[PDB]
């Protein structure tokens, strides 16, 4: 018997992602359907490089498969977060995209609030 709904709202993949130790995570919200970590990996490519790149993003999906739209990314130090953050309001594919500097705990909370939602309404 392992414990796994009910103890620690953390997935095998999302370890690695907060694994990573002095990096700037990003909360990405608004992200086309169809935009995948590809998508993201050349987004910020350009000037703000991610750690991992694939390896270095999070998308936030229902608990049942389906894309919530929000997602998480991860970057080196605060040079290429803050440089990113600049892109606010960006575009890609003829998408709006916004962005804020998130952190680690707050994505599990971000995580969790979807997962298993128990609302989904939060009251």
């Amino acid at each position: 018997g392992s414990s796994g709904s009910s103890g620690g709202g953390t997935s095998n993949e999302v370890a690695q992602f907060l694994s990573k130790e002095n990096q700037v995570i990003v909360r990405m919200r608004g992200l086309p359907f169809t935009a995948t970590a590809e998508e993201v990996v050349a987004f910020f490519g350009q000037h703000c490089p991610i750690t991992g790149g694939k390896e270095g993003i999070l998308f936030v999906t229902y608990p049942d498969g389906r894309p919530t739209g929000d997602a998480f990314v991860l970057f080196a130090c605060e040079e290429y977060a803050q440089n990113a953050l600049r892109k606010h309001k960006d575009l890609l594919g003829k998408r709006y995209i916004e962005l804020f500097r998130s952190t680690a705990a707050e994505v599990q909370q971000v995580l969790n609030r979807f997962s298993s939602a128990s609302g989904p309404s939060s009251g």
